[PDB]
């Protein structure tokens, strides 16, 4: 039932998922000039090297990456972080024009995109569990801004074709999400929330200052997406994002001065 539409977007989430409303909801707007440099918080350590990717999915709300999580191959540890996360898929946000997309803002600025790399912590054994914690999951968040190609993006935006519209999966086997990072891996750390339903309460946000950049064509193929099934009115698969929410009880911590 839940989408990104009038009558089933993120204002109407909290009826289905009340915790919508709770204490520590994702994404929020990043103040710069607010965000306290932590000189404690580590180094933030990826090490996808040994990343295995199986397969593309369009879920009728994103497409995601998904990777074998059944062994720590693909890891983030370190940063603000206690213990180990296996990545277990990446997927976007964007919008239907450059200047929305993105979830978390900087200084109230969108971007045209948002990647999230869904992390979830090896101490609860599987991802289901991990959700129900509130250190279960780190999100590692990448904003996209429309410019210069980037080329490690290129294998995902051309097998999106083949998976058009709401259920359509392709194998997408030895894609290396290193391709997607930015030079720095300077960062903002916030306790917060999943950004689509349920809500639920279990991700450490790492949110990271550099963009990458990609052009206006490779974000034109994430738009020709479609939410519906096959065979139900075309309806373009643009600006699924939630909004800012509420930042309450929280501090956002900067890896940097
Ligand atoms: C209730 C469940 O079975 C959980 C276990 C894993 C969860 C998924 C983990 C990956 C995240 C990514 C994502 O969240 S985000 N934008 O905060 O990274 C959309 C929700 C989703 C699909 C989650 C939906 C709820 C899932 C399926
Ligand atoms: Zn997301």
């Amino acid at each position: 039932h839940w989408g990104y539409g009038k009558h089933n977007g993120p204002e109407h989430w909290h009826k289905d998922f009340p915790i919508a409303k709770g204490e520590r909801q994702s994404p929020v707007d990043i103040d710069t000039h607010t965000a306290k440099y932590d000189p404690s918080l580590k180094p933030l350590s990826v090490s996808y090297d040994q990343a295995t990717s199986l397969r593309i999915l369009n879920n009728g709300h994103s497409f995601q990456v998904t990777f074998d999580d059944s062994q720590d191959k693909a890891v983030l540890k370190g940063g603000p972080l206690d213990g180990t996360y296996r990545l277990l898929q990446f997927h976007f946000h964007w919008g239907s024009l450059d200047g929305q997309g993105s979830e978390h803002t900087v200084d109230k600025k969108k971007y045209a995109a948002e990647l999230h790399l869904v992390h979830w912590n090896t101490k609860y054994g599987d991802v289901g569990k991990a959700v129900q914690q509130p250190d279960g999951l780190a999100v590692l968040g990448i904003f996209l801004k429309v410019g210069s190609a980037k080329p490690g993006l290129q294998k995902v935006v051309d097998v999106l074709d083949s998976i058009k519209t709401e259920g359509k999966s392709a194998d997408f086997t030895n894609f290396d999400p290193r391709g997607l990072l930015p030079e720095s891996l300077d960062y903002w750390t916030y306790p917060g929330s999943l950004t689509t339903p349920p809500l639920a309460e279990c991700v450490t946000w790492i949110v990271l200052k550099e963009p990458i950049s990609v052009s206006s064509e490779q974000v034109l193929k994430f738009r020709k997406l479609n939410f519906n099934g096959e065979g139900e009115p075309e309806e373009l698969m643009v600006d699924n994002w939630r909004p800012a929410q509420p930042l309450k009880n929280r501090q956002i911590k900067a890896s940097f001065k």
